[PDB]
């Protein structure tokens, strides 16, 4: 079976200073593929050791990979050394400094003569184009063998990486992973629930990932297992699974409210806007929601329709309900989501982090949902707006 | 300058299955010893490979840290692949081995026979206590060379590892590194702006990180030389930068609105949320930020004050000053934030995705600036967020 090796570029991913996340998602998505994977390298940006790296990795290789170092400063030599390791001289073309000089133009900027460097390439090197940014990728095929530089940014380089993997021409292997995400129930029931079917072997296996928007289970191995087996989790688990793969709350909400023909507002006081930021996360929103009140102060509250008898006494099922109730008559939607609680680090009115209400109000009347959710400030946060999200799809 | 290897190992690593924090914590600690990190390395619990690169690591370096492989399991190979690397055999401790059966006689049980290899040592090795655990490490010394092994849990290895650092009698030199934090300048541009002052040299050093909340400007190295090339570098991008070190842009709105005793709202329509959600993240967020609106249909954007003439022109600069000049008298604040904009993928009033606005309004006047950013969806609405920040802090 031959190797894949994996290099990610840059002296702040040796220290941690940036999680280096590239290495490992571009290996899990090498799965389907018959190459191995022995090892994953974080590599300085200093051209002679990025280029001895470069020239060992290419010798043992099938596929070798690099992200980051592909910028216009003197920390960015990724192509520099990669020539160096494969002998070849750096050749200016013209098309893609043209590109890059009318990316800056668009801008009423002029381009900086550094950024010429970007449009640097080898004789075998083909483009790898990048329309979200300024540095576009190589594709080496040279002696039976592949070389892929990409940018640093996930946002430039996922779709980059997208379109060039398939075309490489790798043996296949018949790998799947299916993820099934619940909520309101944790590991343990999970695992009991399944009983048998929580198998662990070197075919298939299933597996418990707690997340912010409630417990996934994911099931990976040979495809062909992966499909049986799934099929019968997602039957034991029927009550609790709400969405598989891509599926997230936002947009199993999103489709309810198509189906429907119904808008939706949103009040928050302890989230600050990340519910509304989640509802919109999702294409195609503002067909159906039509605004939110962040109502941070007890100003803004009243201001805004809750009712001054409920201001001294945030944490509430009777202050979530009169925000959800107060957002729907003020924007006129058919349903409104309200959250309202402690965040963190401190407690407030007696209660401890982590006392959440969420609340919908729709035609037939409204409803409020008590949670006491682990972790810190942020991680509360997001769990609030997952479940304000779920009193609506669960 | 002599060289410093690290290599965690688990195959989980390589597939961020686990999450390799230890490479990088491990890196860290070195820091204040003259030795020159140039990569970091994750490798499969295979003992042939793991061998070789602890083979190779170990001929090019003056210290070598391995992490985690410590196990019982037949998954757990470090020992054997350092003895095969190095030419050495493994040897049985009964003392040790003897500690280990004490271990599970503690929980009331009887060792388990894998548990044997844990007592292995090759000659050149002196024991590293884990009082935390079942696998001790080792300390080998060879060749004027240091290679540790260190168990993968971090509650048993750090202990460990800070016992042993000092002990290893590696050269050490005064290091220190400064992080400036810029928001509207370009990398090309900070290049070309510090010129003779963007030193890559053995003593020091100068790199830029691009963020989407701007890009980071760090010198690292010899600390005489750090605070020097720090001090003239923050004179130089003097408007631009707006924070060093740990310092949020979240942060540093809320030293301004404290230090002068003021209050903030927002009103945002393409982020959504996500500048209330990134200002109330910083905990204390409740004593300047009275709350904000999310006007995402039109109907919300003339219910909070976008003038009816400019309800088909959102996308410019005058609807965003007016956003702002709104949300300030709608709560009563000193200031107010506002975003405007095309977040993608599709175009608006025929503007591309990207173009955005984003306002300030205060007692003196409002401002606004306009961007056209690259990126997806997603980055063009934090792009947006981390930009009306930077309003308040240039
Ligand atoms: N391996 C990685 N994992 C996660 N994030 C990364 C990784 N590499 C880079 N990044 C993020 O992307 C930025 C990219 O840095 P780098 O300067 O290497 O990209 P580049 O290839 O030069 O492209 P660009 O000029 O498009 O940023 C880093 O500051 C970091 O924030
Ligand atoms: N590189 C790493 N970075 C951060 N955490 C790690 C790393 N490696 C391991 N860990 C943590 O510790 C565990 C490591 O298990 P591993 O088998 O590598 O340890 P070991 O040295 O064999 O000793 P033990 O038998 O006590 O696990 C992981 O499951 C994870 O929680
Ligand atoms: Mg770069
Ligand atoms: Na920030
Ligand atoms: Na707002």
């Amino acid at each position: 079976m031959e190797r894949a090796e994996i290099l990610g570029v840059g002296t702040e991913l040796l220290y941690g200073e940036t999680l280096d996340t590239n290495t490992a998602e571009i290996a899990r998505s090498l799965k389907p593929y018959a190459l191995k994977v022995e090892r994953t390298l974080r590599v300085a940006d200093e051209v002679a050791p990025l280029a001895r790296e470069v020239e060992e990795a290419f010798a043992r290789a099938r596929l070798v990979v690099l992200s980051g170092g592909l910028g216009p400063t003197p920390d960015d030599v990724t192509r520099e050394a990669v020539a160096l390791a494969l002998g070849e001289p750096l050749e200016l073309d013209e098309a893609v400094l043209g590109e890059i000089e009318a990316f800056f133009r668009a801008r009423g900027r002029a381009m900086p003569e550094a950024n010429r460097k970007q449009a640097m390439r080898i004789p075998s090197a083909t483009w790898l184009k990048n329309p979200r940014g300024t540095a576009p990728g190589w594709w080496v095929r040279k002696g039976g063998k592949d070389l892929v530089l990409l940018p640093g940014p996930p946002p430039e380089w996922r779709p980059m990486w997208q379109e060039v993997l398939p075309r490489l021409g790798l043996p296949r292997r018949p790998y799947a992973e299916r993820v099934l995400k619940t909520w309101g129930i944790g590991e343990s029931e999970i695992v009991e629930r399944l009983g048998p079917l929580f198998v662990r072997e070197e075919e298939v296996e299933v597996g418990t990932y707690p997340k912010v928007h409630g417990v996934e289970v994911v099931v990976r191995g040979r495809e062909d297992r992966v499909a049986e087996l799934a099929e019968r989790i997602k039957k034991k688990l029927l009550k609790e699974v709400w969405g598989e793969g891509e599926m997230t709350l936002a947009e199993a909400v999103k489709r309810r409210m198509e189906r429907e023909g119904a808008t939706l507002s949103t009040m928050e006081s302890l989230t600050g806007g990340l519910l509304g930021a989640e509802i919109t996360r999702v294409p195609g929103a503002s067909r159906f929601y039509l605004g939110g009140v962040v109502s941070y102060s007890v100003g803004a509250k009243a201001r805004f329709g809750v009712p001054q008898d409920l201001l001294s006494r945030t944490v509430s099922a009777e202050t979530a309900r009169a925000m959800a109730e107060a957002a729907r008559s003020l924007f006129g939607s058919t349903y409104a989501l309200a959250t309202t609680g402690v965040a963190g680090p401190d407690p407030l009115e007696g209660e401890p982090p982590g006392t959440v209400y969420v609340a919908l109000a729709g035609p037939t009347g409204a409803e409020v949902r008590r949670y006491r959710f682990p972790g810190d400030r942020e991680t509360v946060r997001l769990r609030s707006v997952y479940a304000a999200l779920a009193l609506l799809v669960t």
